[PDB]
């Protein structure tokens, strides 16, 4: 699966979200929504704002 780059820190604020740090390389799981993408960070999966990551490939 594709990788995305965290452009900002984001702290999860709902049970379906996940936290990321700027510079993190996240695995993209689902980009079907315009605003929230499902990613894998560490060993957690959840949603982060699509604007706060950049797809690499
Ligand atoms: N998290």
């Amino acid at each position: 699966k594709a990788l995305v780059l965290a452009l900002y820190d984001y702290q999860e604020k709902s049970p379906r979200e996940v936290t990321m740090k700027k510079g993190d390389i996240l695995t993209l799981l689902n980009s079907t929504n315009k605003d929230w993408w499902k990613v894998e960070v560490n060993g957690r999966q959840g949603f982060v704002p699509a604007a706060y990551v950049k797809a690499l490939d």
